Protein backbone atom coordinates (compact mmCIF):
# COMPACT_ATOMS: atom_id res chain seq x y z
CA UNK A 1 0.00 0.00 0.00
CA UNK A 2 2.05 2.95 1.54
CA UNK A 3 4.16 3.34 -1.32
CA UNK A 4 7.58 2.83 1.41
CA UNK A 5 7.56 6.45 2.99
CA UNK A 6 10.16 4.45 5.00
CA UNK A 7 12.91 6.74 3.10
CA UNK A 8 11.12 9.51 4.42
CA UNK A 9 10.92 8.38 7.82
CA UNK A 10 14.44 7.03 8.18
CA UNK A 11 15.50 10.22 7.54
CA UNK A 12 13.69 11.55 9.90
CA UNK A 13 14.80 9.36 12.49
CA UNK A 14 18.29 10.16 10.93
CA UNK A 15 17.61 13.85 11.65
CA UNK A 16 16.46 13.30 15.20
CA UNK A 17 19.48 10.81 16.49
CA UNK A 18 21.97 13.89 15.41
CA UNK A 19 20.02 16.49 17.84
CA UNK A 20 21.10 17.25 21.58
CA UNK A 21 18.75 16.80 23.83
CA UNK A 22 18.66 20.68 24.85
CA UNK A 23 18.07 20.53 20.40
CA UNK A 24 15.46 17.75 20.94
CA UNK A 25 13.50 20.22 23.99
CA UNK A 26 13.80 23.18 21.83
CA UNK A 27 12.50 21.13 18.77
CA UNK A 28 9.24 20.05 20.43
CA UNK A 29 8.42 23.37 21.62
CA UNK A 30 9.33 24.81 18.27
CA UNK A 31 7.14 22.39 16.31
CA UNK A 32 3.81 23.10 18.68
CA UNK A 33 3.44 26.78 18.23
CA UNK A 34 3.15 25.75 14.56
CA UNK A 35 -0.01 25.85 12.84
CA UNK A 36 0.04 22.52 10.96
CA UNK A 37 2.84 22.51 7.96
CA UNK A 38 4.23 26.05 8.11
CA UNK A 39 4.26 28.62 10.58
CA UNK A 40 6.32 31.80 12.01
CA UNK A 41 8.42 30.76 14.77
CA UNK A 42 10.16 34.03 17.68
CA UNK A 43 13.23 32.23 18.61
CA UNK A 44 13.07 34.32 22.07
CA UNK A 45 9.80 33.37 23.19
CA UNK A 46 10.67 29.43 22.61
CA UNK A 47 14.19 30.64 24.38
CA UNK A 48 12.54 32.40 27.07
CA UNK A 49 9.78 29.56 27.90
CA UNK A 50 12.92 26.93 27.54
CA UNK A 51 15.42 28.43 29.20
CA UNK A 52 17.68 27.98 26.46
CA UNK A 53 19.75 30.52 23.78
CA UNK A 54 19.19 31.20 20.41
CA UNK A 55 22.10 29.48 18.93
CA UNK A 56 20.43 26.08 20.50
CA UNK A 57 16.94 27.07 18.73
CA UNK A 58 19.05 27.76 15.40
CA UNK A 59 21.10 25.04 15.41
CA UNK A 60 18.26 22.46 16.40
CA UNK A 61 16.69 24.32 13.36
CA UNK A 62 19.80 23.59 10.26
CA UNK A 63 20.33 20.04 11.62
CA UNK A 64 16.44 19.39 10.14
CA UNK A 65 17.54 21.92 7.33
CA UNK A 66 20.52 20.03 6.18
CA UNK A 67 18.80 16.80 6.17
CA UNK A 68 15.58 18.25 4.22
CA UNK A 69 12.94 17.63 6.94
CA UNK A 70 12.14 21.64 6.81
CA UNK A 71 12.70 24.53 4.83
CA UNK A 72 13.01 27.84 7.19
CA UNK A 73 13.18 31.90 6.27
CA UNK A 74 14.57 34.93 7.40
CA UNK A 75 11.47 37.20 8.39
CA UNK A 76 14.42 39.67 9.18
CA UNK A 77 12.30 41.85 11.43
CA UNK A 78 10.21 39.80 13.30
CA UNK A 79 10.13 36.19 13.73
CA UNK A 80 11.52 33.04 11.19
CA UNK A 81 9.06 31.53 8.39
CA UNK A 82 9.37 27.45 8.32
CA UNK A 83 7.82 25.05 6.45
CA UNK A 84 7.51 21.33 7.33
CA UNK A 85 8.66 19.45 3.32
CA UNK A 86 8.79 15.74 5.27
CA UNK A 87 5.12 14.28 6.00
CA UNK A 88 6.68 11.48 8.23
CA UNK A 89 8.42 14.57 10.70
CA UNK A 90 5.33 15.75 12.42
CA UNK A 91 4.29 12.15 13.26
CA UNK A 92 7.54 11.58 14.94
CA UNK A 93 7.45 14.33 16.51
CA UNK A 94 4.10 14.34 18.18
CA UNK A 95 4.95 10.48 18.54
CA UNK A 96 7.59 10.98 21.18
CA UNK A 97 6.23 13.65 23.06
CA UNK A 98 7.77 13.59 26.71
CA UNK B 1 18.43 8.35 23.80
CA UNK B 2 20.95 6.99 21.31
CA UNK B 3 18.51 4.23 19.85
CA UNK B 4 17.56 6.76 17.12
CA UNK B 5 20.77 6.16 15.19
CA UNK B 6 19.58 2.61 15.53
CA UNK B 7 16.31 2.52 14.83
CA UNK B 8 17.27 5.20 11.41
CA UNK B 9 19.97 2.21 10.44
CA UNK B 10 16.88 0.11 10.35
CA UNK B 11 14.26 2.04 8.58
CA UNK B 12 17.64 2.96 6.09
CA UNK B 13 18.47 -1.00 5.79
CA UNK B 14 14.76 -2.04 5.13
CA UNK B 15 13.63 1.08 2.94
CA UNK B 16 16.16 -0.07 0.30
CA UNK B 17 15.38 -3.60 -0.14
CA UNK B 18 12.87 -4.21 -2.91
CA UNK B 19 9.04 -5.39 -2.23
CA UNK B 20 9.68 -8.64 -3.16
CA UNK B 21 13.16 -8.33 -0.75
CA UNK B 22 11.02 -7.15 1.95
CA UNK B 23 8.32 -9.91 1.43
CA UNK B 24 11.38 -12.47 1.68
CA UNK B 25 13.05 -11.58 4.86
CA UNK B 26 9.28 -11.08 6.55
CA UNK B 27 9.41 -15.02 5.93
CA UNK B 28 12.65 -15.35 7.28
CA UNK B 29 12.42 -13.86 10.18
CA UNK B 30 8.80 -15.09 10.75
CA UNK B 31 11.12 -18.32 11.15
CA UNK B 32 11.08 -17.33 14.37
CA UNK B 33 13.54 -17.10 17.68
CA UNK B 34 15.23 -13.57 17.46
CA UNK B 35 18.88 -13.23 17.69
CA UNK B 36 20.53 -16.20 15.46
CA UNK B 37 19.45 -19.49 13.63
CA UNK B 38 19.74 -20.28 10.14
CA UNK B 39 18.27 -21.74 7.37
CA UNK B 40 18.93 -22.27 3.19
CA UNK B 41 17.58 -20.15 0.50
CA UNK B 42 16.30 -23.16 -1.20
CA UNK B 43 14.47 -24.76 1.08
CA UNK B 44 12.54 -21.12 1.81
CA UNK B 45 11.95 -20.34 -2.89
CA UNK B 46 10.80 -24.20 -2.90
CA UNK B 47 8.18 -23.26 -0.07
CA UNK B 48 7.08 -19.74 -0.11
CA UNK B 49 7.00 -18.76 -3.84
CA UNK B 50 10.36 -16.66 -4.18
CA UNK B 51 13.43 -17.44 -5.96
CA UNK B 52 16.26 -18.36 -4.13
CA UNK B 53 18.37 -15.24 -5.27
CA UNK B 54 15.99 -12.54 -3.78
CA UNK B 55 16.69 -14.11 -0.34
CA UNK B 56 20.40 -14.12 -0.78
CA UNK B 57 20.31 -10.25 -1.44
CA UNK B 58 17.74 -9.45 0.61
CA UNK B 59 20.31 -10.76 3.05
CA UNK B 60 23.25 -9.14 1.62
CA UNK B 61 21.46 -5.72 2.38
CA UNK B 62 20.86 -6.16 5.73
CA UNK B 63 24.50 -7.63 6.36
CA UNK B 64 25.80 -4.26 4.40
CA UNK B 65 23.61 -2.17 6.52
CA UNK B 66 25.06 -3.57 9.51
CA UNK B 67 21.66 -4.89 10.84
CA UNK B 68 22.72 -8.67 10.58
CA UNK B 69 25.62 -10.86 10.10
CA UNK B 70 25.75 -14.04 8.34
CA UNK B 71 28.36 -16.71 8.51
CA UNK B 72 26.97 -18.60 5.29
CA UNK B 73 28.62 -21.79 6.46
CA UNK B 74 30.01 -24.25 4.19
CA UNK B 75 27.27 -25.05 1.68
CA UNK B 76 24.76 -26.65 4.49
CA UNK B 77 22.78 -23.72 5.66
CA UNK B 78 23.39 -20.26 5.75
CA UNK B 79 23.83 -18.77 9.62
CA UNK B 80 21.40 -15.18 10.42
CA UNK B 81 22.49 -13.38 13.48
CA UNK B 82 20.65 -10.02 14.18
CA UNK B 83 23.21 -7.62 16.17
CA UNK B 84 20.96 -4.66 16.03
CA UNK B 85 19.19 -4.56 18.78
CA UNK B 86 16.09 -2.44 17.76
CA UNK B 87 15.61 -4.41 13.85
CA UNK B 88 13.44 -7.22 15.71
CA UNK B 89 10.20 -4.91 16.95
CA UNK B 90 11.13 -2.46 13.80
CA UNK B 91 10.64 -5.01 11.29
CA UNK B 92 6.96 -6.68 12.49
CA UNK B 93 4.74 -4.11 11.20
CA UNK B 94 6.29 -4.02 7.42
CA UNK B 95 4.94 -3.39 3.73
CA UNK C 1 34.05 25.27 7.96
CA UNK C 2 32.06 23.52 6.32
CA UNK C 3 28.78 23.97 8.51
CA UNK C 4 28.57 19.76 8.54
CA UNK C 5 26.81 19.02 5.50
CA UNK C 6 27.45 15.56 6.10
CA UNK C 7 24.30 15.61 6.98
CA UNK C 8 22.71 16.38 3.37
CA UNK C 9 25.47 13.82 1.95
CA UNK C 10 24.22 11.18 4.22
CA UNK C 11 20.58 11.76 2.87
CA UNK C 12 22.12 11.36 -0.73
CA UNK C 13 24.22 8.33 0.21
CA UNK C 14 21.12 6.47 1.40
CA UNK C 15 18.90 7.61 -1.54
CA UNK C 16 21.45 5.86 -3.34
CA UNK C 17 22.06 3.09 -1.99
CA UNK C 18 17.72 1.84 -1.85
CA UNK C 19 18.00 2.70 -6.31
CA UNK C 20 18.01 -0.84 -8.02
CA UNK C 21 21.20 -1.03 -10.86
CA UNK C 22 18.52 -0.37 -13.20
CA UNK C 23 17.02 2.62 -11.33
CA UNK C 24 20.90 3.84 -10.67
CA UNK C 25 21.23 3.99 -14.50
CA UNK C 26 18.35 5.74 -15.37
CA UNK C 27 19.47 8.55 -12.89
CA UNK C 28 22.59 9.46 -14.82
CA UNK C 29 21.13 9.94 -17.78
CA UNK C 30 18.30 11.73 -16.13
CA UNK C 31 20.45 14.47 -14.32
CA UNK C 32 22.83 15.35 -17.25
CA UNK C 33 19.49 16.37 -19.61
CA UNK C 34 19.29 18.56 -16.60
CA UNK C 35 20.21 22.32 -16.92
CA UNK C 36 22.18 22.35 -13.38
CA UNK C 37 19.47 22.43 -10.66
CA UNK C 38 15.82 22.54 -11.96
CA UNK C 39 14.84 21.36 -15.28
CA UNK C 40 12.49 19.30 -17.42
CA UNK C 41 12.72 15.37 -18.03
CA UNK C 42 11.02 13.80 -20.75
CA UNK C 43 10.78 10.09 -19.93
CA UNK C 44 10.08 8.30 -23.06
CA UNK C 45 13.16 10.18 -24.49
CA UNK C 46 15.12 8.31 -21.23
CA UNK C 47 13.76 5.60 -21.50
CA UNK C 48 14.15 5.03 -25.57
CA UNK C 49 17.61 5.94 -25.04
CA UNK C 50 18.94 3.35 -21.95
CA UNK C 51 16.32 0.67 -23.14
CA UNK C 52 13.97 0.69 -20.24
CA UNK C 53 10.50 1.16 -19.35
CA UNK C 54 8.88 4.40 -17.71
CA UNK C 55 8.19 2.70 -14.58
CA UNK C 56 11.93 2.50 -13.65
CA UNK C 57 11.95 5.88 -14.57
CA UNK C 58 9.18 6.95 -12.37
CA UNK C 59 10.41 5.28 -9.61
CA UNK C 60 14.18 5.94 -9.56
CA UNK C 61 11.96 9.34 -9.09
CA UNK C 62 10.00 8.63 -5.92
CA UNK C 63 12.64 6.96 -4.15
CA UNK C 64 14.50 10.80 -4.85
CA UNK C 65 12.07 12.12 -3.88
CA UNK C 66 11.08 10.47 -1.10
CA UNK C 67 13.95 11.31 0.11
CA UNK C 68 13.24 14.69 -0.06
CA UNK C 69 16.63 15.12 -2.70
CA UNK C 70 14.34 16.31 -5.37
CA UNK C 71 11.12 17.90 -5.73
CA UNK C 72 9.12 17.00 -9.23
CA UNK C 73 6.06 18.46 -10.63
CA UNK C 74 3.61 16.42 -13.50
CA UNK C 75 3.84 18.92 -16.45
CA UNK C 76 0.98 16.72 -17.44
CA UNK C 77 1.32 17.13 -21.64
CA UNK C 78 5.26 17.17 -22.43
CA UNK C 79 7.90 16.25 -19.87
CA UNK C 80 7.64 16.50 -16.01
CA UNK C 81 9.59 19.15 -14.57
CA UNK C 82 12.15 18.43 -11.94
CA UNK C 83 13.98 20.60 -9.01
CA UNK C 84 16.94 19.49 -7.01
CA UNK C 85 16.57 20.29 -3.29
CA UNK C 86 19.76 19.42 -2.02
CA UNK C 87 23.34 21.02 -3.00
CA UNK C 88 25.81 17.71 -2.37
CA UNK C 89 23.51 15.22 -4.77
CA UNK C 90 25.14 16.54 -7.94
CA UNK C 91 28.21 16.54 -6.60
CA UNK C 92 27.97 12.29 -5.92
CA UNK C 93 26.49 11.89 -9.15
CA UNK C 94 29.00 13.96 -10.98
CA UNK C 95 31.18 11.88 -8.87
CA UNK C 96 30.59 8.03 -9.02
CA UNK C 97 29.51 8.53 -12.53
CA UNK C 98 30.49 5.25 -14.79
CA UNK D 1 27.06 -2.82 -5.94
CA UNK D 2 26.09 -2.24 -1.94
CA UNK D 3 28.89 -0.39 -0.60
CA UNK D 4 26.40 2.91 -0.58
CA UNK D 5 24.45 1.52 2.12
CA UNK D 6 27.34 1.04 4.41
CA UNK D 7 28.96 4.67 3.12
CA UNK D 8 25.75 6.22 3.99
CA UNK D 9 25.68 4.34 7.76
CA UNK D 10 29.31 6.03 8.06
CA UNK D 11 27.80 9.61 7.08
CA UNK D 12 24.96 9.17 8.91
CA UNK D 13 26.98 7.78 11.90
CA UNK D 14 29.55 10.80 11.64
CA UNK D 15 27.00 13.55 11.19
CA UNK D 16 25.53 12.78 14.25
CA UNK D 17 28.42 14.27 16.55
CA UNK D 18 29.56 17.00 17.87
CA UNK D 19 31.86 19.10 16.40
CA UNK D 20 34.09 18.39 19.73
CA UNK D 21 33.17 14.50 19.49
CA UNK D 22 34.34 14.74 15.83
CA UNK D 23 37.66 15.75 17.14
CA UNK D 24 37.97 13.25 19.55
CA UNK D 25 37.32 10.27 17.24
CA UNK D 26 39.69 11.90 14.82
CA UNK D 27 42.29 11.43 17.39
CA UNK D 28 40.93 7.95 18.85
CA UNK D 29 41.78 7.01 15.36
CA UNK D 30 45.02 8.28 14.14
CA UNK D 31 46.09 6.38 17.37
CA UNK D 32 46.76 3.85 14.55
CA UNK D 33 46.08 0.57 13.44
CA UNK D 34 43.02 0.52 11.22
CA UNK D 35 40.66 -2.17 12.91
CA UNK D 36 41.60 -2.84 16.68
CA UNK D 37 43.37 -1.85 19.28
CA UNK D 38 42.80 -0.20 22.81
CA UNK D 39 42.83 2.90 24.85
CA UNK D 40 41.78 4.83 27.86
CA UNK D 41 39.63 8.19 27.81
CA UNK D 42 41.95 9.16 31.02
CA UNK D 43 45.31 8.86 28.66
CA UNK D 44 43.50 11.11 25.45
CA UNK D 45 41.71 13.65 27.70
CA UNK D 46 44.90 14.49 30.18
CA UNK D 47 46.81 14.43 26.60
CA UNK D 48 45.27 16.18 23.62
CA UNK D 49 42.71 19.00 25.72
CA UNK D 50 39.49 17.28 26.02
CA UNK D 51 37.20 15.68 28.63
CA UNK D 52 37.21 12.43 29.32
CA UNK D 53 33.51 12.35 28.25
CA UNK D 54 32.83 13.99 24.94
CA UNK D 55 35.40 10.42 24.45
CA UNK D 56 33.22 7.95 26.00
CA UNK D 57 29.83 8.68 24.02
CA UNK D 58 30.98 10.07 20.61
CA UNK D 59 32.28 6.36 20.93
CA UNK D 60 28.42 5.20 22.43
CA UNK D 61 27.46 6.81 19.07
CA UNK D 62 29.68 5.19 16.88
CA UNK D 63 28.99 1.87 18.29
CA UNK D 64 25.05 2.86 18.41
CA UNK D 65 25.49 3.20 14.27
CA UNK D 66 26.91 -0.19 14.29
CA UNK D 67 30.06 0.84 12.84
CA UNK D 68 32.42 -0.51 16.02
CA UNK D 69 32.16 -2.59 18.92
CA UNK D 70 33.84 -2.00 22.27
CA UNK D 71 34.14 -4.25 25.04
CA UNK D 72 35.10 -1.87 27.84
CA UNK D 73 37.21 -4.08 29.59
CA UNK D 74 37.75 -4.40 33.40
CA UNK D 75 38.66 -0.65 33.55
CA UNK D 76 42.05 -1.18 32.74
CA UNK D 77 41.61 0.07 29.24
CA UNK D 78 38.64 0.45 26.58
CA UNK D 79 38.74 -2.22 23.56
CA UNK D 80 37.83 -0.98 19.87
CA UNK D 81 36.88 -2.50 17.10
CA UNK D 82 35.83 -0.68 13.87
CA UNK D 83 33.41 -3.19 12.12
CA UNK D 84 32.26 -1.12 9.42
CA UNK D 85 34.58 -1.98 6.63
CA UNK D 86 34.42 1.58 5.26
CA UNK D 87 34.35 3.83 7.94
CA UNK D 88 38.48 3.61 7.78
CA UNK D 89 38.23 5.75 4.58
CA UNK D 90 35.32 7.56 5.13
CA UNK D 91 36.67 9.14 8.74
CA UNK D 92 40.21 10.49 6.84
CA UNK D 93 39.08 13.68 5.66
CA UNK D 94 37.53 15.63 8.43
CA UNK D 95 35.61 18.81 9.54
Amino acid sequence: HHHHHHMSKAVVQMAISSLSYSELEAIEHIFEELDGNEGLLVASKIADRVGITRSVIVNALRKLESAGVIESRSLGMKGTYIKVLNNKFLIELENLKS
